[PDB]
Protein backbone atom coordinates (compact mmCIF):
# COMPACT_ATOMS: atom_id res chain seq x y z
CA UNK A 1 0.00 0.00 0.00
CA UNK A 2 3.31 2.61 -0.29
CA UNK A 3 3.87 4.36 -3.28
CA UNK A 4 7.42 2.88 -5.21
CA UNK A 5 7.22 -0.31 -3.01
CA UNK A 6 3.72 -1.93 -4.19
CA UNK A 7 2.73 0.09 -7.08
CA UNK A 8 3.94 2.98 -9.04
CA UNK A 9 1.34 6.07 -10.37
CA UNK A 10 1.08 5.83 -14.39
CA UNK A 11 2.22 8.70 -16.10
CA UNK A 12 -0.42 8.48 -17.78
CA UNK A 13 -3.08 7.37 -17.03
CA UNK A 14 -5.14 3.96 -18.89
CA UNK A 15 -8.56 6.26 -20.18
CA UNK A 16 -11.64 4.01 -19.33
CA UNK A 17 -10.49 1.89 -16.87
CA UNK A 18 -12.10 2.80 -13.26
CA UNK A 19 -12.31 -0.56 -11.38
CA UNK A 20 -10.42 -2.51 -13.36
CA UNK A 21 -7.69 -5.05 -12.56
CA UNK A 22 -5.57 -4.72 -16.99
CA UNK A 23 -2.76 -6.80 -17.43
CA UNK A 24 -0.41 -5.55 -20.19
CA UNK A 25 0.77 -9.00 -21.66
CA UNK A 26 2.54 -9.89 -25.13
CA UNK A 27 2.09 -12.80 -27.00
CA UNK A 28 6.07 -13.49 -27.21
CA UNK A 29 6.53 -12.84 -23.37
CA UNK A 30 7.01 -16.34 -21.22
CA UNK A 31 5.53 -15.16 -17.94
CA UNK A 32 2.81 -13.97 -19.74
CA UNK A 33 2.17 -17.25 -20.57
CA UNK A 34 3.06 -18.78 -16.99
CA UNK A 35 0.01 -16.36 -15.80
CA UNK A 36 -2.32 -17.74 -18.66
CA UNK A 37 -1.42 -20.99 -17.82
CA UNK A 38 -2.58 -20.34 -14.15
CA UNK A 39 -5.11 -18.26 -14.78
CA UNK A 40 -3.78 -15.30 -12.37
CA UNK A 41 -6.23 -12.92 -13.49
CA UNK A 42 -9.25 -15.49 -13.34
CA UNK A 43 -7.95 -16.14 -9.57
CA UNK A 44 -8.33 -12.39 -9.16
CA UNK A 45 -12.11 -12.57 -10.72
CA UNK A 46 -13.16 -14.92 -8.59
CA UNK A 47 -11.95 -12.98 -5.25
CA UNK A 48 -13.34 -9.52 -6.88
CA UNK A 49 -16.29 -10.29 -8.66
CA UNK A 50 -16.76 -6.67 -9.44
CA UNK A 51 -13.86 -5.54 -11.22
CA UNK A 52 -13.57 -5.51 -15.02
CA UNK A 53 -10.64 -7.79 -16.35
CA UNK A 54 -9.25 -6.66 -19.34
CA UNK A 55 -6.06 -7.72 -21.47
CA UNK A 56 -3.75 -5.11 -23.15
CA UNK A 57 -1.53 -6.73 -25.89
CA UNK A 58 1.30 -5.00 -26.45
CA UNK A 59 2.06 -4.34 -29.92
CA UNK A 60 5.59 -3.16 -29.91
CA UNK A 61 6.35 -6.97 -29.02
CA UNK A 62 7.12 -9.53 -31.19
CA UNK A 63 7.59 -9.76 -34.90
CA UNK A 64 3.54 -9.40 -35.36
CA UNK A 65 3.07 -7.69 -32.47
CA UNK A 66 0.24 -5.14 -34.39
CA UNK A 67 -1.47 -8.18 -35.96
CA UNK A 68 -1.73 -9.81 -32.42
CA UNK A 69 -3.31 -6.51 -31.42
CA UNK A 70 -6.07 -7.01 -34.19
CA UNK A 71 -7.00 -10.62 -32.93
CA UNK A 72 -7.33 -9.52 -29.65
CA UNK A 73 -9.11 -6.67 -30.31
CA UNK A 74 -11.43 -8.63 -32.31
CA UNK A 75 -11.46 -11.47 -29.25
CA UNK A 76 -12.04 -8.84 -26.82
CA UNK A 77 -14.93 -7.24 -28.95
CA UNK A 78 -16.65 -11.00 -29.09
CA UNK A 79 -16.46 -11.99 -26.12
CA UNK A 80 -17.84 -8.22 -24.86
CA UNK A 81 -20.89 -8.78 -27.00
CA UNK A 82 -21.42 -12.79 -25.86
CA UNK A 83 -20.60 -11.19 -22.06
CA UNK A 84 -18.15 -13.67 -21.57
CA UNK A 85 -15.38 -12.64 -19.00
CA UNK A 86 -12.01 -12.27 -20.96
CA UNK A 87 -10.56 -14.54 -18.04
CA UNK A 88 -12.95 -16.87 -18.60
CA UNK A 89 -11.15 -20.12 -20.17
CA UNK A 90 -13.86 -20.64 -22.27
CA UNK A 91 -13.59 -16.50 -23.86
CA UNK A 92 -12.18 -16.15 -26.58
CA UNK A 93 -9.14 -14.20 -25.45
CA UNK A 94 -8.22 -16.90 -23.53
CA UNK A 95 -8.38 -19.24 -26.65
CA UNK A 96 -6.71 -17.12 -28.73
CA UNK A 97 -4.24 -16.55 -25.98
CA UNK A 98 -3.88 -20.29 -25.47
CA UNK A 99 -3.03 -20.76 -28.91
CA UNK A 100 -0.14 -18.39 -29.62
CA UNK A 101 1.17 -19.17 -26.40
CA UNK A 102 1.43 -22.86 -27.36
CA UNK A 103 2.24 -21.53 -30.46
CA UNK A 104 5.25 -19.63 -29.52
CA UNK A 105 6.57 -20.91 -26.64
CA UNK A 106 5.88 -24.86 -27.20
CA UNK A 107 5.86 -24.94 -31.01
CA UNK A 108 8.35 -22.77 -31.20
CA UNK A 109 6.84 -21.25 -34.42
CA UNK A 110 8.16 -18.17 -35.13
CA UNK A 111 5.98 -17.55 -38.88
CA UNK A 112 9.01 -16.66 -40.58
CA UNK A 113 10.05 -14.00 -38.65
CA UNK A 114 7.36 -11.36 -39.82
CA UNK A 115 7.39 -12.58 -43.13
CA UNK A 116 4.16 -14.67 -43.71
CA UNK A 117 1.59 -12.50 -41.48
CA UNK A 118 -1.16 -14.67 -43.05
CA UNK A 119 -0.06 -17.56 -41.17
CA UNK A 120 0.24 -15.72 -38.03
CA UNK A 121 -3.72 -14.67 -38.78
CA UNK A 122 -4.55 -18.33 -38.99
CA UNK A 123 -3.88 -19.25 -35.68
CA UNK A 124 -5.90 -16.67 -34.29
CA UNK A 125 -8.73 -17.11 -36.43
CA UNK A 126 -9.22 -20.77 -36.18
CA UNK A 127 -8.53 -20.09 -32.18
CA UNK A 128 -11.42 -18.06 -32.91
CA UNK A 129 -13.36 -20.25 -35.22
CA UNK A 130 -14.07 -16.83 -37.61
CA UNK A 131 -12.52 -16.07 -41.22
CA UNK A 132 -10.28 -13.08 -42.22
CA UNK A 133 -13.15 -11.48 -43.66
CA UNK A 134 -14.78 -11.59 -40.13
CA UNK A 135 -11.43 -9.83 -38.95
CA UNK A 136 -11.23 -7.42 -42.13
CA UNK A 137 -14.99 -6.39 -41.14
CA UNK A 138 -14.35 -5.93 -37.65
CA UNK A 139 -11.36 -3.87 -38.52
CA UNK A 140 -13.41 -1.30 -40.61
CA UNK A 141 -15.66 -0.38 -37.16
CA UNK A 142 -15.03 2.39 -34.65
CA UNK A 143 -15.35 -0.52 -32.12
CA UNK A 144 -12.14 -1.77 -33.36
CA UNK A 145 -10.83 1.76 -33.90
CA UNK A 146 -11.66 2.34 -30.15
CA UNK A 147 -10.17 -1.16 -28.75
CA UNK A 148 -6.47 -0.51 -31.02
CA UNK A 149 -6.37 2.78 -30.15
CA UNK A 150 -6.91 1.96 -26.12
CA UNK A 151 -4.48 -0.52 -26.59
CA UNK A 152 -1.70 2.06 -27.56
CA UNK A 153 -0.67 2.71 -23.81
CA UNK A 154 0.23 -0.50 -23.24
CA UNK A 155 3.65 0.27 -25.00
CA UNK A 156 4.75 2.89 -22.81
CA UNK A 157 3.74 1.08 -19.94
CA UNK A 158 5.14 -2.15 -20.58
CA UNK A 159 8.35 0.04 -20.47
CA UNK A 160 7.97 0.69 -16.72
CA UNK A 161 9.32 -3.23 -15.64
CA UNK A 162 8.42 -5.27 -18.78
CA UNK A 163 5.06 -7.82 -19.15
CA UNK A 164 2.98 -8.97 -18.11
CA UNK A 165 2.19 -5.62 -16.60
CA UNK A 166 -0.58 -5.39 -14.14
CA UNK A 167 -3.07 -1.90 -13.58
CA UNK A 168 -5.79 -1.10 -11.31
CA UNK A 169 -8.33 1.15 -12.23
CA UNK A 170 -6.02 2.48 -15.04
CA UNK A 171 -3.99 4.73 -12.41
CA UNK A 172 -1.56 2.65 -10.62
CA UNK A 173 0.55 -0.45 -11.97
CA UNK A 174 1.35 -2.57 -9.48
CA UNK A 175 5.39 -3.29 -8.95
CA UNK A 176 6.20 -6.22 -9.81
CA UNK A 177 8.45 -7.57 -6.90
CA UNK A 178 5.77 -6.97 -4.66
CA UNK A 179 3.35 -10.04 -6.13
CA UNK A 180 4.73 -12.77 -4.55
CA UNK A 181 1.83 -14.82 -4.74
CA UNK A 182 -1.81 -14.23 -6.11
CA UNK A 183 -2.77 -13.57 -2.50
CA UNK A 184 -0.51 -10.91 -3.21
CA UNK A 185 -2.05 -9.92 -6.24
CA UNK A 186 -5.72 -9.95 -4.74
CA UNK A 187 -5.08 -8.00 -1.63
CA UNK A 188 -2.99 -5.46 -3.87
CA UNK A 189 -6.19 -4.80 -6.16
CA UNK A 190 -8.51 -4.77 -3.36
CA UNK A 191 -6.18 -1.65 -1.54
CA UNK A 192 -5.58 0.17 -4.78
CA UNK A 193 -9.72 -0.41 -6.89
CA UNK A 194 -11.36 0.82 -3.68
Amino acid sequence: MMEGKEYIILKNPIANADNSLIEIFSYRCTHCYDHHKFNTMGKVKEKLPNLTYKFYPVSSMGDYGRQANEIFAFAAFKDGVNKIDPTDKNSLTHKVAKAYFNAYFKKKQRWENGKNPEAFYSVGLKAMNVSKADLENFLKTPEAAELLKSYEIANPISQNYGTPAFVVNGKYQIIPSAINSPEALIEITKELSK
